[PDB]
């Protein structure tokens, strides 16, 4: 359904795209959002999907945007309003200066310290999931692998037990890819609801998982919180279960598409890093934005207080702009640019762990079931959202073809 257009915008800014479900989905999210940038399309554009809202089409206005807090505000990140309204995590939801104070403590969590501590054991799953979908000759890879394997660490991580996963895995993806049977707000009060009283036994009785770190934290010298550790704790969780899960499979159906970019990789595996680099950049999946804090002439368009504004992470690296022949991927690709991990004061605190999960990956797949197609006929489906993904990736190989070590 379309929202009225708003007294302000000029109707040859117009275009009706829909995050949540791009008319061109079909060819691939990535190739769907890609639209965007098109010839005939503006570089800043309104859609009147999802209740009306403004689309940075290029990789300059989404990192000048996203560097400009002053007028682009993360109180309301999320499309739709209601959503953007309700959403309330630490330190997603919060501008400099508040924001800041955060940051320190979810590093202690999820920072580097804490990925080189966790390297065996993410090492350790990796080949442990792999060998034993190795025999088999085909998988399902989202569920066998692109979930459990972050998902479990992460449930590690945070002292969780893996029996919530399928619980807390719904929520999550309500709030990022919406079945319709949850607004946002009822998806976050149910993450809530699952976290007060673990945040309320860990501040009793502290252990060492990264719940009991950040609810027993300080910031900026002071306590932290009831409120405050539950508020970074539902974030902590939306990243570690809706976002290296997804990059995963976009990563694993490229590779199972294209034997000569694997054997290069196979060939010369001190490469990976760089592989991480340039896939992270073509299969970029994240797309929030911003809310603006007063009337502002943005790149000659008159933006209005209140209006909000995506800014996709995603296209940043997809720009012609800013990499030449951006659909192809080229593991030697010299400056690798791209806005994956986001851009200006909220830079991903989780991207060390991230680039971890997805290297150990790439090497312990490789190394083991080297060669691997799509299954016989299927057609991979894509799903687009505040985080996109792939619905299902059937993956067949021959076991005779497979390395056990
Ligand atoms: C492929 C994997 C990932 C991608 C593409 C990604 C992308 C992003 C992006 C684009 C932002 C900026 C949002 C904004 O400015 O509104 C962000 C923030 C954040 N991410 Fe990630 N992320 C990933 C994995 C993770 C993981 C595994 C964690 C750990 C749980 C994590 C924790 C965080 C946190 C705590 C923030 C907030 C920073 C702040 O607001 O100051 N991320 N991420
Ligand atoms: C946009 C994000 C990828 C980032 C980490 C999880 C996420 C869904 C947020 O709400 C902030
Ligand atoms: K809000």
């Amino acid at each position: 359904n379309l929202a009225p257009l708003p007294p302000h915008v000029p109707e040859h800014l117009v275009f009706d795209f829909d995050m949540y479900n791009p008319s061109n989905l079909s060819a691939g999210v990535q190739e769907a959002w890609a639209v965007l940038q098109e010839s005939n399309v503006p570089d800043l554009v309104w859609t009147r999907c999802n209740g009306g809202h403004w689309i940075a089409t290029r990789g300059q206005l989404i990192r000048e945007a996203y560097e400009d807090y002053r007028h682009f505000s993360s109180e309301c990140p999320f499309i739709p309003r209601e959503a953007g309204e309700a959403y309330d995590f630490i330190p997603t939801s919060m501008d400099p200066p508040e924001q800041r104070q955060f940051r320190a403590l979810a590093n202690q969590v999820v920072g580097m310290p804490v990925v080189d501590k966790l390297e065996n054991r993410i090492q350790e799953l990796a080949c442990s999931l792999i060998e034993s979908l190795r025999p088999q000759g085909q998988c399902n890879f989202t569920e066998d692998y692109a979930e459990p394997f972050p998902i479990r660490i992460f449930m590690l991580l945070a002292g969780l037990p893996e029996e919530d996963i399928p619980h807390l895995k719904y929520l999550t993806d309500q709030m990022t890819r919406p079945d319709g049977s949850m607004t946002f707000a009822e998806a976050k009060e149910a993450l809530y609801d699952y976290l007060i009283p673990i945040i309320e036994q860990r501040r009793q009785k502290p252990g060492t998982d990264a719940i009991s770190i950040v609810a027993n934290g300080q910031v900026n010298g002071r306590p932290i919180t009831s409120d405050e550790a539950k508020r970074m704790c539902g974030l902590l969780l939306v990243g570690g279960l809706d976002t290296v899960v997804n990059f995963l499979s976009f990563s694993m159906e490229f590779l199972a598409k294209s034997p000569e970019h694997r054997q290069e990789l196979i060939e010369r595996p001190e490469r990976i890093p760089a592989a991480c680099e340039e896939l992270l950049r073509r299969f970029s999946l994240v797309a929030d934005g911003r809310i603006l804090t007063s009337d502002y002439e943005f790149h000659g368009v008159q933006l209005k207080k209140g209006d909000q504004i995506l800014l996709p992470q995603m296209l940043s690296g997809l720009d012609e702009r800013e990499n030449a022949c951006p659909m192809h991927v080229d593991f030697s690709r010299q400056k690798v640019s791209h806005t994956t991990f986001g851009h200006g004061s909220h830079l991903c605190l989780g991207q060390h762990l991230a680039r971890r999960e997805i290297i150990v990956t790439l090497k312990e797949w490789l190394t083991r079931i080297p060669d691997f197609s799509i299954a016989p006929g299927a057609q991979i489906q894509h799903k687009s959202g505040i985080v996109s993904g792939v619905q299902a990736l059937p993956l067949v190989w021959d076991p005779a073809t497979t390395k056990a070590v």
